[PDB]
DNA sequence: CGCTAGTCGACAT
DNA sequence: TCGACTAGCG
């Protein structure tokens, strides 16, 4: 999550209806929907009581979305990614946090506290993931659970052609390098839109709108594979590679207390987590809905060694990872919980 | 002025 | 899954 970058490119978005992909194909972020749904039932999923109100609340917007004849595609996430493990721990962690709190909030007769570190605790598994993707199924609607990070899946999806446009919260996706983002879409279908090619609009980018360039400014800024620097911000990096006449980005980064004449120490593991973060950003492994293949975000260059990618997702069978992204097996127990198939009358 | 970290929100009666 | 808002510090 880049902090601050939705209102950093603020000029180059707008607000859009869905009816402009009328007929066309767009991918989804389906655990927004997922989260915002489960909030209006935290208290039920915290004490493990039955529900399934945040199914139909993503199903209200899917069939708003059918409605306008749009193509959904529900993308869901995976497996744990190595990059992200330290934030899905401390995530894990305050969830347990709030769990508990709110749970000692019930032992004593505070209602409304006791719902705030319940709502502050929720935890969507992927079984409530699969009954939307039963949901979604009982429609038409296709379905597919990312490899790993729903991020770089639904980056594929945009990049590939094979949908025109990203629905989601996170601005992650313009890191990823997404041509067309929706962003802000209510249950009635309205939201802002932000597009790569307008990201020249932005004045205070300057001649940082290329996709390399833009990923070097997110990632400086600081994402969830790796903290920024203390004191460096959007809108510092995005000077440094302004003031940056410099194609290899490492001896900037080791130039950054020059660029902005600072006092600015950077340990050499610090290089080693800006050049995992990039490999990152740039070859996580995402799964073709076409030719049933793990495959890397963006094809591999020259002058990367993919044995060396370990953090960016591990490859596994094309059978289990096409198992996996039908969602008949389950992220963490690797068994089958389903027998979808989707020859027996997306997939072509 | 820009960056940081904590608070607060997303639901919906 | 995330972002929006802001007091407080450089
Ligand atoms: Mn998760
Ligand atoms: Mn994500
Ligand atoms: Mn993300
Ligand atoms: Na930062």
């Amino acid at each position: 999550g880049i902090q601050g970058l939705l209102q950093f490119i603020k000029e180059a978005s707008e607000p859009i209806h869905v009816r402009k992909y009328k007929g066309q194909v767009v991918a989804v972020d389906t655990y927004c929907w997922l989260h915002k749904g489960a909030i209006a039932c935290a208290e039920k999923l915290a004490k493990g009581e039955p529900t399934d109100r945040y199914v139909g609340f993503c199903m209200k917007f899917v069939n708003m979305l059918l409605s306008h004849g749009i193509k959904p595609i529900l993308v869901f996430d995976g497996c744990t990614l190595p990059s992200k493990k330290e934030v899905e721990r401390s995530r894990r962690e305050r969830r347990q946090a709030n769990l508990l709190k709110g749970k000692q909030l019930l032992r004593e007769g505070k209602v409304s506290e006791a719902r705030e570190c319940f709502t502050r605790s929720i935890n969507i598994t992927h079984a409530m993931a699969h009954k939307v993707i039963k949901a979604a199924r009982s429609q038409g609607v296709d379905c597919l659970v990312a490899p790993y990070e729903a991020d770089a899946q639904l980056a594929y999806l945009n990049k590939a052609g094979i949908v025109q446009a990203i629905i989601t919260e996170d601005s992650d996706l313009l890191a990823f390098g997404c041509k067309k983002v929706i962003l802000k879409m209510d249950q009635f279908g309205n939201g802002l839109e932000i597009d790569q090619a307008r990201l020249g609009m932005c004045r205070q980018l300057g001649d940082v709108f290329t996709e390399e360039k833009f990923r070097y400014m997110c990632i400086l800024s600081g994402c969830d594979y790796l903290s920024s620097l203390r004191g460096i911000g959007l809108a510092k990096a995005c000077k440094v590679l302004r003031l940056a006449n410099n194609p290899d980005i490492v001896k900037v980064i080791k130039k950054i207390g020059h660029y902005l004449k600072m006092n600015i120490t950077v340990p050499e593991d610090y290089i080693n987590g800006f050049i995992r973060a990039n490999n990152t950003f740039l070859y996580q492994l995402v799964f073709d809905p076409i030719k049933r293949k793990l495959i890397p975000l963006n094809a591999y260059e020259d002058d990367v060694d993919p044995e060396t990618l370990s953090y960016a997702g591990q490859y596994v069978d094309d059978s289990i990872a096409l198992q996996i992204a039908l969602g008949n097996k389950d992220i963490n127990t690797f068994e089958q919980i389903d027998d979808y198939n989707p020859d027996t009358a997306l997939y072509f």
